[PDB]
């Protein structure tokens, strides 16, 4: 029975259980703001800095998780509210794309959309080149942002989003349930093989990218989770 | 949309919010008790009051749900650690069948272990003429206790147990996360048609019972819960 | 070596290895509550009934102890969370003060606060005339609920605390360390002659209290302990 | 508030959230087997992956920690029993000692016994050219296998110890409870300054060694741990 847990109800910069890549950066409150307001194509995430191991290669077996984290995007003069925040699982070597162009990739994927990775996207900006819904969405996206399945979804401006998701292992099920501050929720789920899709050890965290003319507050406020592979 | 919400950190009878039935107390620390230790084949179960639209017959839509609670199992000398608790959805006429024989029936069931409704249970005895599995196990159960499927579990006596359900609409999706005492997390997934086994309003609740020689206590300390519907 | 240990997974209105005094009582679930909500000024207590020998009057040897405890606190509307549970390790003749005001004493002191016993208090109120922090906290009571030092901690309702203390005979030093709900982990320790401001014969214990309007549910779930003196 | 915490009930090789060093070997059984017992002068030593922050140079805080382990000494013919296992708190960098002799280095500093490191040794080799007691015993360890204490203490062959570890950074108490297999209990606490001994961020971990004609089973069961720093 291997576990992985941990629980962040505020953060800080000097904690070494966090990777901080980009412009990512940390404030006052304990809050982490993904993205630099005054850069173009600003690209900032956030990693639990210890590997997680989500499948033995001896064993075949996969880990199953529970994760739960709360994030908030506020709007900006005289921006348009772009480009979203991601939670997503990478090799543990995974660094922010080569010359990220940021926006629509959500600093995860190179210009094409396409990266390596499996995450939850919380999309604000409909992007066609990656076949973006017309309205803002919830994603499942399997190495590319042109996400596998979206559901409709509205980001509120200042509003504090409350997120909680499940991978179990054995139907190799990802479960999104998301809680809008207006009491109303939006769940997603779709079926992805993360011993198929992804390394042994891998990293999980936060991304988030804004344009020239696209740019907003991404903040992550709280992140809990717990992993557990049935080992021997 | 419709949505239903709510939250319980503690119970207490007087509120009619919330049904009782059976051999269900509850105590002066809030904690909900639904059998009875000194009862032979007690059942307790409890329901939300409010009838939950669950589904459209204009539409044909189904809601989507997140709902977490908490609860606990303590063994009693000399009694078997029976018989488990249950996560349940029933029509909103739901009651404790007639003649109830408690044991491995959980309290939803005749005994040939059929009833109506759909659920999580949370066995602790293995119950052979249902197909138990041999050890302590989680399974979601579809009109049976003779689960669909089922994961191995260990009940810890007197640990205070985490669990969050999500059920997908879209996909039909129920999926479990069950967080141990030691930390450790059990996941368990199945796709249940819950608009084609149940009617278009039903009752969500708990049920636990006992036996002659099986028994023990069965707490529900929180509940929180929230379904949406969407709607035209 | 003269060894004591003893173990507790629940308690039972009407066992030989404790006494009760006071408003004390013993919930179907085996979950000690200490104070009675109905009551003014409420004060209960529980004893190991066999009193332990700490120290030896011939060798002058003290002993060495580790114990821990889980408890409880939630809140109950329309008072205060108040006052608080303190271990405490006391004479063997030990008694709930004469015309106990409840309150800030905890059951455990007289008017002005002081009596006869050692302590770890869990303070939730915070009582100017005792000199209390002005949050909830911890403290190490040494005849009076005046406490000797105390540690910001904050008191959550509902929660499940798990407390270890740890008395080192050599340096005499009483450290505790109390997990929190989040995770989190508080200590504190001083110096505490047990030999000096404890007679060799001592009774180990919990106690409670509220008063008119500061009341609250204060269980105490388990408790296990291990002293062992150095003999000849 | 910064917290680590973990829970490890069995080992793995595979785990990235552990550091193997030396002649460690994880067991089939789960256990984590210290040295290796056909070398000489063997050492292995296990550390947590992720480095704690004990303190900051900036708040000028020292975070407070409680731990759990459980270890194993199953005597071999035909060497001789030795030497001893020590968990041990030392900057991240590190790694066993260039040239180790092992034995009663107990893999944590240099011939003369000097090296950089906090640690509770659990002797069961008499060293004479460390100063060690004439009998088993358990040290408090601060930059050197010269225990700056000791207390008598007995390891009784393929006998399962548990031990408790407080930390106590306002008083810089380090506290120990030792249980031995009779039940009985052992303590030992010594202040120890870790912000003026070891760097902010730092490893922890157990380390066992033996020599030519020393040599036992060291090993190392279960280990729980949690540490927080109050951050700004
Ligand atoms: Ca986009
Ligand atoms: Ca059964
Ligand atoms: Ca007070
Ligand atoms: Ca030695
Ligand atoms: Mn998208
Ligand atoms: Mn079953
Ligand atoms: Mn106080
Ligand atoms: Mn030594």
């Amino acid at each position: 029975a291997e576990t992985v847990s941990f629980n962040f109800n505020s953060f800080s910069e000097g904690n070494p259980a966090i990777n901080f890549q980009g412009d990512v950066t940390v404030l006052s409150n304990g809050n982490i703001q993904l993205t630099n307001l005054n850069k173009v194509n600003s690209v900032g995430r956030v990693l639990y800095a210890m590997p997680v191991r989500i499948w033995s290669s001896a064993t075949g077996n996969v880990a199953s998780f529970l994760t739960s984290f709360s994030f908030e995007m506020k709007d900006i003069k005289d921006y348009d509210p772009a480009d979203g925040i991601i939670f997503f699982i990478a090799p543990e070597d995974t660094q922010i794309p080569a010359g990220s162009i940021g926006g629509g990739t959500l600093g995860v994927s190179d210009t094409k959309g396409a990266g390596h990775f499996v995450g939850v996207e919380f999309d604000t900006y409909s992007n066609s080149e990656y076949n973006d819904p017309p309205t803002d969405h919830v994603g499942i996206d399997v190495n590319s942002v042109d996400s596998v399945k979206t559901v409709p979804w509205n980001s509120v401006s200042g509003a504090v989003v409350k997120v909680t998701v499940i991978y179990d292992s054995s139907t190799k099920t990802l479960s999104v349930a998301v809680t809008n501050d207006n009491g109303d929720i939006t769940t997603i789920a779709q079926v992805v093989d993360l011993k198929a899709k992804l390394p042994e050890r891998v990293k999980f965290g936060f991304s988030a990218s804004g344009s020239l003319g696209g740019r907003q507050i991404h903040l992550i406020r709280s992140w809990s989770f717990t992993s557990t592979l049935i080992t021997t």
